[PDB]
């Protein structure tokens, strides 16, 4: 049951925070296949998966960036809320990330975060940065990031992918 | 392949030893959902699931706790074997929590431990005040433990459980 | 040389972040000790230790807890910032905890934190709760929690600890 | 989509390396189950799983080691490429061990072992020693290492694990 | 202050349970010094140390195991209580390592452990076939192991080590 | 007792592999203190400390990374052996990092690698992108790395070094 509410859609985790393994699942057996292992000495600096039933603008589910303290499993979903959004550049074109948060019911610490903006200047720095060098040892693979839009930005993005995959 | 002996059960772990992210596995997808992060600082003191295939005391399947040294992974199955059961009142009403352990052919650690008594008293006193209090946090709800019974009580708790969803 | 600055105190780390094991430096022979292993399904919520050359008011160093996403090494010295204290009484009186930050240079995570109040209300509510329970499961021990103060009564601590000491 | 390519076949891992328990996928449910917790003080020297669509030497699927320096999560899946085999005996028979790598599009650490031979000899030591040790605890099982040999080998050993499959 | 008490004698530790790095304070110093990295796939079953002031067969303080749910810090003391004494024999000569458990006052899980035949079968084999085997891979070294003794023995092994540094 | 020997020369570990966290040890008191919490998502590639009665570049003692698959404790000691040095310029000047492995006494699994050329590209990469980008968000700060030397250059600045403290 996906849901598609922006203050509480499903986000199928891929990456665990903290882990520098990516992982993908496939759609069609349910595996969760070994996709990358970073190249640098990083970690991500959030959860990362995407909303289902979504065409992003690479053809892809869009993707979403689980902001939290703690860990989610790869493979796990759970139930978000947007707050944001970042724009980046990359060798195949323009791609965006969902900002979001647990919602309230499985986790409250971040609560008090409602847009953006609401999010420290290190964290938001922090996610930059990991995008802007994370590929920079990849041949060919490059990003640059563009900066973050709000929440209502978010929506726009959401949506157009919601529409786009009907 | 569902086992209900009462010395070879199988139990789906949604929640592994030592972790603070409660997960929750859907009857219909199979997707191990993110259920709760808890809101203080505690960790669960045993692996956590349920048993397929039985209806508990709340409409869902029947709750076990498998003590172990180590910690299984959330969505993985283990057999176990009954040494007791621990009763507590919720919010909503009375709540049965069978204690397990896996089976000697899986590890047989604590194969000493044939009923309840034989676990120590630090550790059962550890578990009764991980339930106890791992709610006080969160809002309207709450936990008030009674205590442990042994096997004899447990099988029957099983049997009970099992019987219903049949 | 150790700072007595309120905005730069040097703080020795007895007990990282997470861990369930207390440590306990020996001013004599500068021996990390083995103090205490939480007798329940806890851990710390931040990092924990004491200001050298204080005297506070159970006659030992002045307690300071330091918050932090990252868990200092037991044994460890972190300059921090104070932004507020925590108030309870145990079994043996009185009992202060000042809560701190470390200062920017070292981590600007939380720079935004200027006093009590900017800390969220759920990780107060989490460290309110651990040291409400923490030990309940130990004999004849109890803490009973007042609440937290802001920074300027935190300084007042300090300061009377400092002169207490001289 | 199993792919049974030398230079990039599919392995189901089943045992993260660091380890100490072993998984075991259940072919009917996709069900990962918990199947036992090593004896001793060990751990698992990779990663460890199967190859799907393949009859090994036992009547299961062909056994492989991906060797990497992370852990892949149980459960997961990997596509590597062969650069040898550990052959033993055990109280069942003979057995064999593919020694894989992840393809150099998942992880290009170790791109520089094109065989066996290419691997150190503290590496090889090691993963010997724990098979001829892991099971010395285990009433009623032992397993004798033969020693490794090269790709040329391993491709025979899974062309034929392939054929007797189809 | 270093006690000598069979039912509260201090332990330096050295190595901290799970790992497979062992240190070796210097006693000059105080430098905690990176001594071996375990050829094999395996891990210390205990916290491990010596006692202060004692002279034990090599010449070098008498070793102690101090068993625990928990890992203790490389370089911490904790004050520990004689149950039992393992006998074994390398290429130097025999050698013992007593066998310990924290004071209850720091850690009671295992206050029920009052003698050598109180701890699990499981956890006795565990230990000898790790010290059985540890030293397998380095050349020109071994371990033949011969049993454990009660804490009446141990405590025989103690005294005798602590006249000798006398 | 501080060895010199480019082949088992002593190197006081302050930063522990995979820690994003750079402790610095205090010369007069032995107190490790907390330094430095990495602004990026990232983690130290390799261990780091420096060389006791050394003058590098700086006017602190020569810093060394000590390569190898384990994370030796903050504070630690492990005696090393050199194979190469790392060249930079940041905003202080010239920098230098030899590269060094622990004794094959200690942990032989890199017994193989002779000299800088033996490291794999992957690891010089890694450790190379590290420093070029882990003071990135560090205001007034950057790094510019020139490259990798061999053993016989390391030599040289160990040696200058050792004279200039002398």
């Amino acid at each position: 049951e996906v849901s598609h509410d922006a203050d509480s859609l499903c986000v199928v985790i891929e990456i665990s925070k903290h882990s520098n393994i990516k992982y993908e699942l496939d759609k069609e057996s349910g595996a969760l296949m070994v996709d990358r292992v970073l190249y640098g000495a990083q970690n991500y600096p959030a959860n990362y998966g995407f909303v289902p039933n979504t065409l992003g603008s690479d053809g892809d589910p869009v993707d979403a960036l689980v902001l939290s303290d703690v860990a989610f499993q790869a493979g796990s979903v759970v139930k978000a809320r947007l707050v944001g959004v970042l724009n980046m550049e990359d060798e195949s074109g323009m791609d965006e990330k969902l900002i979001a948060l647990p919602i309230d019911k499985i986790d409250p610490t971040h609560s008090y975060v409602k847009d953006i903006d609401d999010l420290s200047k290190h964290t938001l720095d922090k996610i930059k940065h990991f995008f802007e060098t994370y590929k920079d040892l990849e041949p060919n693979k490059w990003v640059k990031v563009k900066g973050f839009e709000n929440k209502e930005s978010a929506i726009k993005v959401l949506e157009k992918a919601i529409k786009a995959y009907q």
